């Protein structure tokens, strides 16, 4: 019947930071993934209503997507780069937990994860 609210992208109790690694994650790592041909499923929250996934938000306890990560980065939401990296890992992990080995969406996530890891190697 209804999707939960997307994850928060701003929080005035949460100190704003921008570190040099966070600056790289936005301007290089997120930008590279965002423009990839496999990005489209991950550019917004999972729409469990439209995809007809009544159990998604029961199983996936920390939903995450790159639209949220982009906004977090743009809003200086993260305290350091490790917390941003954790969000990306959560995003890939959610897709692997909900879906099945060999599903196209899974194979897309694995390719983006590999790319992500290659880019965070600078
Ligand atoms: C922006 C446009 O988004 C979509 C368009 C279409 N279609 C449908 C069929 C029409 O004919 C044309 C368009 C289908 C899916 C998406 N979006 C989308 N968002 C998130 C997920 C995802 N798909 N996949 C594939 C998953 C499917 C099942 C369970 C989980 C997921 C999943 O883990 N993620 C990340």
């Amino acid at each position: 019947s209804m999707n939960p609210p997307p994850p928060e992208t701003s929080n005035p109790n949460k100190p704003k930071a921008q570190t040099n690694q966070l600056q790289y994650l936005l301007r290089v790592v997120l930008k590279t993934l965002w423009k990839h041909q496999f990005a489209w499923p991950f550019q917004q929250p999972v729409d469990a209503v439209k995809l007809n996934l009544p159990d998604y938000y029961k199983i996936i306890k920390t939903p995450m997507d790159m639209g949220t990560i982009k906004k977090r980065l743009e809003n200086n939401y993260y305290w350091n780069a490790q917390e941003c990296i954790q969000d990306f890992n959560t995003m890939f992990t959610n897709c692997y937990i909900y879906n099945k080995p060999g599903d196209d969406i899974v194979l897309m996530a694995e390719a983006l994860e590999k790319l992500f890891l290659q880019k965070i190697n600078e």
